[PDB]
């Protein structure tokens, strides 16, 4: 009755997560840098399936074409030695001062062209390493003040950028899809496409919408006070959940990036329930930061904790849905009726159906209790392993 | 140099706004009810263009077909006497206990059919009164707990509802469009389609998307900590801003519905700037509540205040955009460059353009300051009428 | 290994909690009213220790002196029949329209005098029924706008009110203490004494500070995004935690009043840990609302759930502190060193101690990891009953 | 009719504000470092009264006693050359990795002793430079997880630290007072003494309370969604506002530190109104950050903007309080009655006064409107300079 991860569980980590040195807006690094090769090795030992990277995590900004080759070759050798995969890659368009007003929607046109070239270069690298998903997080696309950015022009520029990227992968014959990662704020005062919904809407305006989906992050939707499982359900409904980032957040404040399971524990339970129920089959990626209070031992403890907490929640959610008492409570709360069409009989039969209105007993309907609290206490008992 | 509204300004109010009696979750009504006919009269005297209604604001729930006719005829006479119009109408699907688990996405199928019949009935009434926009606010669509609602099934049901409504207006030959009004929470723990972005995305999945747009509300996006002007810009970009609701909100807390201009005053300034600049031509609707501390004199003072504050902001934003010093600062901050295509030369020329990457001087670009703070202080001076 | 409450567990409920009819700002009551006598009976059957009341919960506003006697006598008989106690009482100074601008700090002086008389009358009643704690929640003390309330004058008035109440109980020889209940907002735009800290500070300015403490509520501090267990620790440190209100809240939004255990589950765990560890011996009072989706069966299910979730958390926290692996991790994280004085040797020895500064090896100290993540994963394993 | 600051206006800035290089959690510095001597010079040219510093802003961490002397002597010469004063100083106990778990409440006892020695050393320096106020911001005192910190022990340690500091300044005969600066979160998950109220309460438990007050910051109380002017009024009421930090914040999110006037503009108006009305006579200190989008020209523009926006608000608030129409509206809203004692006649006369209860006409009182909306629209007109 234990919780050891296997590469079959598809757990992945970014190089930048366990390799975060602990620098925050008020303080210096508390840990030395990690060689990517060591991270790949340590993570493989913990049971992880693969790793992800920003271009600049793997190849130091300003590297010569040959230094580049050397960096990649060592990385590739660590992957061969461990069996680790690289399912996703992304571009760093936020750290260098040149991106201080954004990458794809910077006001300066020459910066936007440069942002696209830096991206295209890394897409080729990611296809070579086998990635299937290319993520875009526009961390610097946004503003601190109202006049600094015309948002209709900036969306035109954002669409222009993504359309060109889609032209490029289709012309090269690459099999890779894009995933946009929303965040409402930080480091910009307000960021463009702030939530899963804004990114889903945007995508429908691209030339080839089928090439793009979303990469939602637990803590990001919670920084807007939103229900993350609800957001994920809408993305699944639209057919657009191409990737997901897992972590923990305690409410509306700075982006904490705690390990998965920390923060809002019940939201984590309902998220795992939904992913496993909908048969989500992509990576379970952790975008998190071991607190700067920790040494390297606490770093690996924190990474193990991410995977452990997913597997415990997976087991409690599976026990909840398999419990006959729970299946009866779902029927008592009429979840089965929610799944049936309101009016498969069609508009005309509905208009002619007097039991839908003229003779509907509104008082008897209103008196029916929904029985949601007992259902929710059953879900609580199961999460806490208190089923008696 | 004053600020009197005229019916040309297209200011509208819901019957439920100035007619709110002051009941809140912790206290009794502090004001008597208003006859709709008196509200129409008082508002006409204040300079308003028109009024809006929920079915149940105008016709008491449970009214006989003849009481109904009487209520409508008196209303129509007040409109004829004053020249007031009715540009928008909506359905009350949230007050009656029968809607306690929602209208279109209630778990009980018979409640969902009833919700659609109650709606269709009011669409006919709204077309008779001349409305051009039919608003839907699903205030009860949502949940307090994770197991109570499968969100993929509920979105199926929501889409089913809106598709049927669109079939009905097209079969009747009615010229009316729908506008969905998002809200993140309250009165449900979490509400479905919580933000402008989620509603825009949803619409793209309907059978006839062209029939539907959004009706965003200032306070609702701010209850999620989001930038309302940014949200409106995205709706304008998508061609979907069919209506708008104006009011004030002080941050993330219960829905305050203060008069427009109250709450976040700078957001109000940038919103007015954007609406007038984009040539938004629909109603300027106020969805607000005079505080329950007030008597009827304070009610009409609060309603006048809404319109006054819009006209003052309109004048300050127009002065800001006409100021030659501001047009020069916009150029200094490269807003003009934001509006130009990144790569009208096409993908291949970009890939071959060495100044976009191989020979891009990243250090010189990064050193360019954006000059946003002086621009923002110019916007502040103009808002405060302190231009010297 | 089960979780049945007994009157020894000191669980109490307000009449207004299970008796809430479901009216919210957007909808009608969904449940009939409960007779106080039935609530006392049902709660006794569930294992509760006692009940609490507002004056107006027990005696309808505007009751004649004799109707009053009748209401009290029936109540007293239900208490005798069940063994239930009344440890706390409070005043309703927020529902009647007369309190729309507050009770003790209303701008109208005659309303403030009336507020004090209504209070004094109920203190006598509470002493007769045996209450030991008199709670004050100034739900209407505050403002929607900046000019409406001078806050220094209002604090003068608040202090005046509480000093007079203390003069009265000391002159009558009553053994009862007062507890102030903070809330940051709702129903007023901002409420005075918004958090536990503001109320603790205020008390130190009263004539007889020893007579007053706080009654913090889980959801209220969380509506300000604060850490409720931290807040409770500060109140315990000051010797001022005279009572506590338990419930659940999902983040910063309207006051949800969910059952205890719902909302932020980890905060609930750390709260129970602290109360049991500090030996808090007052009532465990639930101030919560069964969702309006529920019928009376769901009401009693929700109330049982409050007590069940406390007892489960109590058992997991006790298991955590008794676990030898956890006691070793606490030592590894230096919690033992936190409890020792920094400088019991005194100022002069510290100034003369060169190992505190001149010869302190700052680099070796900084490299020590705090081991907090493993400790926190041990706390998680224990909460989820996953200890292996 | 313009807005030029003079040293009489008592405007001050921290060295760390205009000298912030632009490093944030996601990106590199965008500006070179500033020599303290140049900042003192540039600020003097802008009209500032003085500067403040952390020990480590002025003397690089790890400096020899002689390098120290050199740094101080150049600084002192810049002060002599410009006439600038140093009214406040503070300690950096948050940047160095040694303070990763706090300074005064770190779990490691040797770190806490070192924190006190680093502090005492800087108090002597501050007294030499003439400061009157010594500020303490415990940015690292707090936790990311529940078990990492026992908050009652940590408050014991915090009190121990401040008592020793007070023993030291009294034994040295120094005339300097302490001011504690609260913040609810960031960089720790939750920080101890999170709001003005918590710090006021804490102080009352110190050995010599009269030596300590608060230094509230606009953005910090707003990160908890609180009303900053209300908070300042409570501090003034307690006699404890020894210093204040001014800046701008857009709601509940990461600490933005925008220039004063940005963020919530109406809160800024009511704050200035209160400070000038209560005769606050300390420094008007700006703790803010010029956005990293800016070059040095935008840095000085942003600093000028702080002072300009204070002087504009000062003029609008003074015009509001001097307006006879406003004085009449204050009387109409009964602000004059708020300032009168509720019961100067005493408890016994109140108990015997039948007009306070037996014969109080509650219905007539309730019908009185408070007239707050017209008052608030007068305040808006004055702020926008739209008085007609
Ligand atoms: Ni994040
Ligand atoms: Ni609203
Ligand atoms: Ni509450
Ligand atoms: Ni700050």
């Amino acid at each position: 009755m234990n919780y050891q991860p296997t590469p079959e569980d598809r757990f992945t980590f970014g190089l930048w997560t366990v390799g975060w040195q602990g620098r925050d807006p008020f303080g210096d690094a508390t840990r030395r840098a990690l060689d990517p090769v060591e991270s790949v090795r340590r993570l493989a030992e913990l049971g992880a399936h693969g790793v992800t990277f920003h271009d600049d995590d793997l190849i130091p900004f300003g590297s010569s074409d040959s230094e580049r080759e050397e960096h990649v070759k060592r990385f590739r050798q660590a992957l061969d030695d461990t069996g680790m995969k690289v399912p996703m890659a992304t571009t760093n368009l936020f750290t260098h001062p040149v991106f201080k007003d954004g990458g794809f929607t910077a006001n300066d046109r020459d910066v936007r062209r440069y942002a696209l070239r830096k991206t295209i270069r890394n897409i080729d690298l990611a296809v070579e390493l086998g990635a299937e998903t290319y993520v875009a997080w526009g961390g610097r696309e946004g503003a601190e003040s109202g006049g600094a950015k015309d948002v209709r022009d900036a969306l035109d520029r954002m669409k222009e950028a993504f359309d060109l990227l889609g032209e490029y992968v289709t012309s090269q014959g690459y099999d890779i899809r894009f995933a946009i990662e929303p965040k409402p704020n930080e480091p910009r005062g307000d960021i463009l496409l702030p939530t899963v919904g804004h990114a889903l809407a945007f995508i429908e305006r691209l030339e080839r919408p089928e090439l793009y989906g979303v990469n939602p992050e637990v803590g990001h939707e919670q920084m807007a006070g939103l229900n993350f499982p609800h957001g994920i359900a809408q993305a699944l409904w639209a057919g657009k959940l191409f990737h997901i980032d897992l972590n923990g957040q305690n409410g509306i404040k700075y982006d904490q990036d705690l390990r998965f399971g920390a923060g809002d524990l019940r939201a984590a339970f309902w998220l795992v329930d939904l992913l496993e129920s909908a048969g989500y089959s992509g990576p379970r990626h952790f975008d998190f930061k071991p607190p700067r209070t920790e040494d390297f031992d606490g770093v690996w403890a924190s990474a193990a904790g991410c995977m452990r907490n997913y597997l415990i929640l997976k087991e409690r959610a599976a026990a909840f849905r398999a419990d006959p008492e729970v299946q009866e409570a779902l029927r008592a709360s009429r979840l089965d009726e929610l799944a049936r069409p309101t009016a498969a009989d069609g508009l005309q039969a509905l208009l002619d159906d007097r039991s839908a209105f003229e003779e509907f007993d509104v008082d008897a309907a209103a008196a029916r209790g929904m029985a949601f609290e007992r259902l929710d206490q059953l879900a609580m008992d199961h999460l806490l392993g208190a089923r008696g």
